[PDB]
């Protein structure tokens, strides 16, 4: 059918020129800064030396200049032919043509790329270009040039693939082929004449229900990574340069970014004629910034603060000279979304979503891509979600028709949506060709409005502006409620805690010196007193491993050091040196102080003799018995058996052996106890499994009312020897029968089943926590606590939490080491069923003492007349520029109750403001809404 | 997914109003014209009487003639609202509102229609409208009405239907569901204000690759079918009257006819008022005649003569006041096609061809369904191919975007073809609310030239201006040699052979006194002499019967009966009448005359012993055993042996049982000889069968140089008895290998393999003939004359004729009755190859011998210089007005030998002249090409 005789053959087979310059050609090599290798080039004989061929390398760190000085052949005849030079893309780098240096030019775009030297100016200048190690060699030759003949060839070469992406039924495809047909006559003989004539005649071929076809090219950035932040740091600049040569190449073009730190990572490595670039750039058209955020991230971790300062710290760089925004918010690669980003979102006056993987295409209840999101608090979230195709459909793309039907079918609205660019790497790549991309897409389809129109100079300001028109406002509308599930990637999310023990213990001390350092103000006035520059440089440190990548763990070995060097150790080494400094001249009005922060036994016969509770293990076995309650009269059978199953896949994902048994722990155990004591019990039982390995957990907890307390404390110390790729896991079955799960997520208590969703896929279910887990039909149930673990399970009510896990990926830091983990199993009542989620979440503090001379009196209890038991704050923190204060509360039972809301203070005044801090007019409600954040703020 | 919720519930659920006048209406029956009943209406009392109510039927070949009388209601109210009368479509009738009679009206569309009632006119006025019986009772109500409201009826109920035909992928499909959806909110309540703002809305939501689709609506009319022509001569006069309205109605619409005749059947009926009503329709716009053809016919049986008046006879209406034309020639429900139609297209002033069958989507060797048409001849015809949906695709058209993805597929072009109209009745109706779906269509897609417009209204001439501009004038083309092979339906083909010996012998014979008859025109001058007014009365009667549905057989049986009257008998009648009529003021030259034209044994030893050649049936076997000759050496084994397999299909297809064992008729058999001499030699043997009857064939031949003759002929007759669907033939195995086989097409021999094309489907495997069917290597084979059996097969190289077909079809008239049949079995050499071919086809000649009294001298050969035993001369015919003669040749040995032309005559001029008979300035050429016709005028 001739099919495979227009589509292989002219695709394969002045004009294009290769001539070699081999003098003049300088190299150099670092093996122990652009300005600074500047002084060392002229001076002397430097390691810059001659290379004039091929250089060959070896794996290092190591980065390697070079310097290409280049004159310019004759002087009219090749100056009309197109100057390029191509080299091949390295792991990283730098390219320059500096005098002395004015210039920052792009590198780190695919290893297929063009480097235009200008026309402008007649003569001899130089050129500054490094390339990463990580070994790859580089092709270096000066090709000169026509841009006519190049141009026919590039569109016949996304007209064949057109041909072949277009229904073979219809008669374009047949029209296609004899497209392809006619221009391969005139361009097989090697004639430069017809070739220049033969275009002409295609484009005569070519021009002879609305809709809307566009796309934002965008590049998605990791600042940590499987390489390093200091070397991103220099591929991130390489991102902006790619832009400002394209646009005085190509106009309309339009670019997004989703950290607005990257504007001060540049802004701090090029201050001088950068910031004045970035100007007329960003102001006029062209560029715009997704949701201001300082920094993207996974929000099911952290807490809300870590929300409320990449939103507030997002939003200073809108103080300088900036502002040219979008309603847009850019998670692509953050995995999970949090129940409370419909209501974080229309505070900080961000009103659109953005999301790619959590959803699929059929009736779910639940019609198409395009989304209106109504979180469990109740208020709606317009979100536009890309198709299944996510972000990796219009990355690096030359194939035109190939996914533009693929992407119809998930979406209806008015039109579709294309995001040009990769997501995976150092940073994506623009490519320059997108010019005769747009425009020889204007060649296949007519202009004027009938067919689809082709735009991908359209901003997504205008296209909410489309939404607002065409459907209604809507009541019934697309309806998710909470979190959006798919095959969520947990993998090293419980893997590797000891980044989390870390961070997790790093997240509530920067937590903790916040609020009441305000609290000093009165004491000793300079400015009164808050760490209000103190504290902002502490903030910028720790956003930074906080990112969606970073965070969880997944990466290489090398970065993975540099998240257990002071980077998270420093943070809690400089907050316990401030928590030892501001005490001095503070805690000096008390003689001793107990600083806490709030507002208002047997062995044979196998007992720990206490009333409010009792748990047993049985002889040899191993195993617990009988948690049994006397008053509600609930006892357990199958407690605390830990499991360990193997697990064969890398960090990404996490994928089980098929119908593999999970090894038990129950071994010939011996018994012992700690310590004798009213205060002090703990009864230690000993486990070992093949290849012997200690596995240690500890039993604390205290009596009732000589100790006082409701729960239990059980931590377990495990160091890791032998055997890798094994996930270790502790279940904790209740044996009752529940087809709900009460979980408390990132401000507020989301609902969820014990059953996942019919149209999950993957075998194995484990959610993403907080800190505790319940069962509850409000009569009873069984809590638990836990610490450095964020994952657990519903496995039928057996409740599983997940102590550590080993992948297969290239990291060997994941597998073996020390661990100290911690966790706790609580009863639970209907009158304690708000006592329970009290006791879980804040229990991570740490008790300190410390006491001066005294002077004084120690004792003030400084809140005022709120007394809420169903609400709990999270946040209270000062400004930046007055150092006016913010008051954040949220309401923890929700969905039943309505909270009256009496929360006040003395002396000054206070109004209603939003998360980005942002002063706003209804005033402080009587009433707080279930499943509501309440944030308020401070003035003299 | 609500997919029925939204299609099946609007869907089927001032304004319209239904009154009811009883008094007035009368009721008329002849149990027993126009203008006679208007004569017999007001005067006395006669069979038209008082109906008011239902009238009930019975079979029977009446028409009920009906008059409504109607006065229009109040005066202003109901004159706004549209006015109405619905009718229950019967078999057949006229619609009339006479005053006196000025008007005809179109009834014979579909059961369902509509009547305007003139708003214009404020009066009271009469209805006059009858019923073909065949019974079919009539509902007759007055409707009155609003149109706004009924048009949003129709456009949502167009709507949803192309909401299903849509791709469910694409947001169209979601996009006309939300369409269907809000029409259905304000319709549901029945809310008069709410629907006609409703419609409104519905524009507003409707109005927000260069292709076309376009179509003409056609009606397609058998004169001869399951209805009679007297019946169908009333049914062609609602075909015209239904645009009439409509031209008023709605404009740009396009109506075709594929009969010149028809001009003439309404031009005899109503000469008056409606001779006067043609010439502003056809000559502005709006009408065009395809082909100007006299006749719609099976070009395979007859002559080249009957397509030569077809187009002449035909022209003759061009003469009158007529002759806006088209260039293309519709065939559609003609099975099969001749070789020569690409000459005869070219020469007619032709140059388009449309077929509906024959034809499939795949690569044949074959693109597509556009089509050049290159003859053996070497002509090559553009023709336009409708897709494999045929004409019924567009016929009776609601369904809007459902056939239209199915065009586009096996059609390339630039655009589709779409046929309106239906070719299956007593003629195809043309539907009012056309003009609405040009326009709904019009609000689907939007303006302008982008998409695909929506035009109704262009005309196939400029559609083939098109075709000029964008396909390229060619070489390498789409290529198709000789016919087209698809399932042919051969059917009734061989079918009832009697009113094939009737129609074959009176094509013969009005064939006969053509010429001839102009060479009387020395003798008795007045015009000279020839029939030229009387041979043209002969052609109208003879062409009537010979249609593509008439001719092979295939209708009911009381057409059938007017198949065997005069009208096929008359002719023999009448020209048998003028041939003694003629001769005696002529042959009275002739003492004795030869009519010709032209120019220039044992018994138990079994044998008939002569010279030619022997063939022998064996004892009691009734098989012939060996047919050989001596010179040339061949022997056969395997003749003559009659074969008979039953036909379980209907008249249209033949379908065999599934592997039926065919029934031989060698039995017990007898031998005996007719006479005994030298000049008549037959030799009697019986065959007999189950439920026993008489099949006999017999033998006649002349020996050699008394006798003198090449040729042996074999007839059968045949008296049918008992068993039905049975399927008789006669085999003749020739016993040899050939890849090729011999035949004689229309003018011309086509080469045609043994073996069918690897892309047929059906099993059984026939091919319709003229005369005669030869394999032959040139060296030898085996040639088979024939008379009244247009059917053969080949077998594998096993000759077979069909005797008589016996279908299941409703006609009682195919089963039983006598049969007079005959063939022939030739011996074949390379010298003698030329001979066959000349032996075989005007072998049909009957002998005739009269004589006058003798003054005179009766030799004269009157033919000059010509001598071309290549070529032969079918017709040789006068003109119309002068009364110049005409001279076709046509050479029937061709694809070998180029045939030198010294054909010329004396005492006149001579120039070549096409078939329309029309002057051609290339003169006499002196060579004729391979399978060429060549015709020529004579002048004196």
């Amino acid at each position: 059918x001739x099919x495979x005789x227009x589509x292989x053959x002219x695709x394969x087979x002045k004009r294009i020129s290769l001539d070699h310059d081999h003098v003049k050609v300088w190299w150099y090599q670092v093996s122990f800064s652009w300005k600074s290798i500047i002084e060392r080039d002229k001076k002397g004989e430097l390691e810059f030396r001659e290379a004039n061929i091929n250089q060959p390398f070896g794996p290092s760190w190591s980065t390697t200049w070079f310097k290409v000085k280049i004159s310019l052949p004759e002087d009219w005849v090749k100056s009309n032919e197109q100057l390029l030079f191509q080299w091949d893309c390295s792991n990283e780098g730098i390219v320059i043509d500096p005098k002395t240096l004015i210039p920052v030019t792009a590198f780190s775009g695919g290893e297929r790329t063009e480097y235009v030297l200008p026309k402008t100016s007649d003569g001899k200048h130089f050129f500054y270009i490094e390339a990463g190690n990580n070994d790859d060699n580089r092709f270096f030759h000066l090709r000169k040039a026509d841009l006519d003949a190049r141009a026919l060839y590039i569109d016949f070469w996304m007209l064949g693939d057109a041909a072949r992406e277009l229904p073979g039924d219809s008669w374009q495809k047949h029209q296609a082929r004899q497209l392809g047909n006619a221009v391969m006559n005139l361009f097989d003989p090697n004639d430069r004449s017809s070739v220049r004539k033969c275009r002409e005649l295609l484009q005569r071929e070519y021009f002879d229900v609305l809709t809307n076809v566009y796309g934002i090219g965008n590049c998605h950035i990791d600042t940590a990574w499987l390489w390093p932040f200091a070397e991103t740091r220099r591929k991130i600049v390489r991102s902006w340069s790619s832009q400002c040569t394209l646009m005085d190449r190509f106009p309309e073009y339009k670019f997004v970014a989703s950290q607005a730190q990257q504007f001060k990572w540049l802004l701090e490595d090029h201050p001088e004629f950068f910031n004045k670039v970035l100007i007329p750039k960003i102001q006029q058209s062209q560029f715009f910034a997704v949701g201001g955020t300082w920094v993207e991230n996974d929000t099911n971790i952290p807490s809300g603060e870590s929300l409320a300062r990449q939103f507030f710290f997002g939003q200073r760089f809108f103080l300088k000279h900036f502002g040219l925004k979008s309603k847009i918010f850019w998670l692509p690669d953050t995995f999970g979304y949090s129940s409370q980003m419909p209501q974080l979102c229309r505070l900080s006056g961000i009103d659109k979503f953005l999301t790619q993987k959590l959803s699929w295409n059929n009736i779910n209840s639940f019609p198409h891509s395009t989304f209106n999101w109504a979180g469990i608090d109740g208020s709606q979230l317009l979100t536009h979600m890309p198709p299944g195709n996510t972000y990796t459909a219009d990355s690096h793309f030359g194939d035109v028709l190939r996914t533009a039907k693929q992407n119809k079918t998930p979406e209806y609205y008015g039109s579709g949506l294309m995001l040009y660019g990769k997501g995976d790497g150092g940073g994506g790549p623009t490519e320059e060709m997108l010019q005769k991309m747009r425009r020889i897409r204007s060649m296949n389809n007519r202009n004027g409005n009938v067919i689809p129109k082709l735009q991908v100079g359209i901003t997504v300001d205008e296209f909410y502006d489309d939404i607002l028109k065409r459907t209604n406002q809507g009541h019934d509308l697309p309806t998710w409620s909470g979190e959006l599930y798919f095959e969520f990637h947990r993998g090293t999310y419980t893997s590797q805690a000891q980044t989390k023990k870390l961070m997790r213990l790093s997240e509530i001390k920067l937590h903790d010196l916040e609020w009441i350092a305000a609290k000093t103000s009165v004491l000793y006035p300079d400015s009164y007193k808050y760490p209000s520059k103190q504290i902002n440089e502490l903030w910028e440190n720790v956003l930074l491993c906080q990112f969606h990548d970073v965070l969880p763990g997944s990466c290489i070995e090398m970065v993975y050091k540099y998240e257990a060097v002071p980077m998270l150790h420093n943070v809690v080494k400089e907050c316990t040196s401030l928590i030892d400094k501001t005490v001095q001249f503070l805690q000096s009005q008390s003689k001793a102080d107990l600083v806490e922060m709030r507002t208002l036994g047997y062995d044979d016969y196998i007992v720990l003799a206490n009333g409010k509770l009792k748990v047993i293990i049985c002889k040899k076995t191993g195993v617990i018995t009988s948690i049994t309650d006397e008053t509600l009269g609930v006892e357990y059978l199958d407690f605390v058996i830990y499991d360990d199953k193997p697990l064969g896949w890398q960090a990404w994902d996490t994928e089980l052996y098929s119908v593999n048994q999970y090894k038990y722990v129950t071994k010939p155990k011996k018994v012992q106890v700690s310590c004798n004591t009213k205060e002090k019990c703990a009864v230690e039982v000993i486990f070992q499994i093949s290849e012997k390995c200690k596995i240690k957990s500890v039993i604390s907890l205290n009596a009732t009312a000589d100790a006082k307390l409701s729960k239990v404390d059980i931590s377990t110390t495990v160091e890791n020897w032998d055997a890798r790729n094994k996930f270790l896991k502790v279940e904790f079955p209740v044996n009752i029968r529940n087809d709900f799960a009460s979980y408390e997520t990132q401000f507020g208590i989301t609902k969820r089943p014990t059953h996942y969703n019919t149209s999950w896929d993957v075998a194995k279910f484990e959610v993403c926590h907080h800190k505790f887990a319940d069962y509850s039909e409000y009569s009873k149930g069984v809590s638990i606590l836990n610490d450095c673990k964020y994952g657990f399970s519903t496995h039928g009510n057996l409740m599983r939490l997940s102590l550590l896990r080993s992948p297969k990926a290239p990291d060997a830091h994941a597998d073996m080491g020390t661990h100290e983990i911690k966790y706790a199993i609580y009863p639970h009542r209907g009158a304690l069923s708000s006592d329970t989620v009290k006791l879980a979440h804040e229990f991570n503090y740490c008790f300190k003492y410390k006491l001066p001379k005294d002077i004084g009196m120690n004792f003030d209890d400084i809140i005022s007349i709120s007394g809420d038991e169903n609400v709990i704050l999270s946040n209270i923190k000062r400004g930046e520029d007055e150092q006016s204060i913010v008051v954040r509360v949220y309401e923890s039972l929700g969905g039943e109750s309505f909270a009256s809301l009496n929360t006040t203070l003395n002396l000054k005044r206070i109004e209603k403001v939003d998360n980005l801090e942002m002063k706003v007019y209804n005033r402080i409600p009587i009433k707080l809404r279930p499943f509501e954040i309440a944030s308020f703020r401070l003035y003299f």
